[PDB]
């Protein structure tokens, strides 16, 4: 009899659902399994108002198959032009669960992002005041910074000063990828948390580059050398309770991945949970798997833990080679592979 | 307006492939370069005089009339290669050099050398006959991070080898690091290196920032900017045991843009003008001719070419693609404006 792993229903604390037809195709892979997900706001144009978040939420709810108990937790894209009163109203009305800060860029349009942390202090101070968590894509994107250095550079140049200035602000260091960040989070206080994706636990940059270039392992922040991979696995395996499940499922059509300029992102919603289960098992740390998927996130966000359960079975299954879109196809994370754990 | 006249260059590291691909790519080389080192990593690899002779004829068959191009053939070293096979090839004017591919390190390398110890009698015979050893210098242990494989090779394989065969002539091919640049810079007259246009022009950020760019994916992998800057400084310095090796390494577009893209830049169409740009940028055009047309021949003990070509500083558009019969081929710098073109 195949081994069963029963957990409280998990949630995904970092998700891209896109919009339109792509949203219709990808939502079921989340809603079948997760109770809630943090839905990121990086649409074109981005979600920067309460009204757009409300409409987007409904588009998401329209696409949930009948009987799935799924609640999207919406976010606001932080920008220079964002009125702090719009952010607050959204939070007060339960529309925005959190706000997301993408890397600063002096050339970014004020409707589309942030020029500097200084420029958005009024808004960050308002989040601190009302207790809205800030989710951070923590990389500095200056042209003279080597891509593999960008996360470490952010800790020093942005994250520490920010947290030193806003001492009551709750911050999730999203999809951490380095020992620098794993140590930083491990040594932080109760106001600092992190998500980790399945790909940053399972692979390192050799898997993306040795024996060929694999654009389906291409994502941001970039896969790092093996020492960083190991630090991430050790962190989740330690039982540390301020790291939790965030897939960063980030779907692009195959034509946009397998081109002269491949888009960043892994479509891992279909296979993420089993992948995490495999990682915890390999680390002899299955006793901490539930907390990571189903408890740590809710505790940090001040939300209740789910009260229904799901089961994973240790029985080999093949992952689909691709998933049809209206036009084109999506190639899922671990496409065509035999995986060790699957949902029953 | 500015015209730069140089002795006709050679290419000391080239992949011409075979069949249709060969017929398509040879003219981009044969129209410009007097000679090329034609690497031996066909499938199956060129490991006998007979295969090299036939391959050479396939190449000559594809050279347009009017082009004065000579392919310099190489032997693909394997663990079980008879040193007599290699020596007969050298004696008959077939093999100019032999190429060491560490097993599984690169394109068509599964049949490659598993250790130096396995091929010592072959290397001792090369040392004795004066045949140069061309080296793809990377270790392959699964445990070693890809960006470290060139540096680790210097320490663990190259230095011991050269200490053991003190008269063996070695080209450290397509070097990519400061480690290799300093190593070559500080070596003796029996050590040289080639550098590609892409390792001079770009670093790993150009392949990975803003998207993943498979047409810049090649081996040894593009390194940090500090390494790129060291390579530029080396060629700019006028150091004379570095020379032109494009490592033009074509693959069909579909093979490049797949879920597992092949390693190699098709740079033959644009390499020479690209080198010119790098040399101009480094304020070192006085050293350009020697890199392209003199340093390689000196190291190999061959005469310099006796004809001349001109580069002009007129901005030109690189083609988006080049047709194959049942495929396309994307050139290095496809769709870019390039500063120098061959007149
Ligand atoms: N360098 C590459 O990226 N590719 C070359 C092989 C080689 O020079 O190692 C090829 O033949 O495809
Ligand atoms: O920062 C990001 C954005 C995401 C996306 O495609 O939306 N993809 C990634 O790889 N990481
Ligand atoms: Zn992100
Ligand atoms: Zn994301
Ligand atoms: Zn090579
Ligand atoms: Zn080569």
């Amino acid at each position: 009899p195949s081994q069963v792993l029963k957990i409280r229903r998990p949630d995904d604390w970092h998700l891209h659902l896109r919009d339109g037809d792509m949203l219709k195709t990808v939502v079921p892979y989340t809603s079948e399994i997760y109770g809630r997900a943090i839905v990121m706001p990086n649409l074109a144009p981005p979600v920067t108002t309460v009204e757009a978040a409300v409409a987007y939420r409904q588009r998401i709810l329209d696409a949930v198959p009948a009987g799935h108990d799924f609640t999207p937790l919406m976010t606001c894209y932080l920008t220079d032009s964002l009125d702090p009163n719009e952010l607050e109203r959204g939070f007060n009305e339960g529309v925005f669960t959190a706000a997301k800060l993408y890397p600063a860029n002096a050339t970014t349009n004020s409707s589309h992002g942030v020029t500097s942390v200084d420029a958005i202090m009024p808004v960050l101070e308002r989040m601190e005041k009302i207790g809205m968590p800030l989710l951070v894509h923590g990389e500095v994107t200056h042209a003279d910074i080597d891509i593999f250095d960008r996360e470490a550079r952010f800790i020093e140049s942005v994250m520490e000063p920010l947290r030193q200035r806003l001492t009551a602000l709750k911050v999730v260091f999203e999809h951490i990828t380095t020992k620098d960040a794993a140590d930083y989070v491990r040594d932080g206080n109760e106001r600092l948390a992190a998500t980790i994706t399945p790909q940053h636990l399972m692979f390192n940059r050799n898997h993306m580059l040795v024996g060929g270039v694999r654009p389906h392992l291409y994502c941001l922040p970039i896969l790092k050398r093996n020492i960083h991979q190991q630090a991430l696995r050790e962190l989740v395996a330690s039982g540390f309770n301020r790291v939790f499940l965030g897939t960063d499922s980030a779907p692009h059509a195959r034509a946009r991945k397998e081109s002269s300029c491949g888009c960043a992102g892994c479509f891992n919603a279909p296979t993420a949970l089993g992948s995490y289960a495999t990682v915890f098992e390999e680390m002899n740390a299955l006793q901490h798997f539930e907390a990571f998927c189903s408890v740590n996130g809710p505790q940090f966000y001040g939300l209740p833990v789910n009260d229904t359960f799901i089961e994973l079975v240790r029985e080999e299954q093949q992952v689909a080679e691709s998933i049809a879109l209206t036009d084109d196809t999506l190639v899922p994370f671990l496409a065509g592979e035999t995986v060790r754990w699957s949902v029953k």
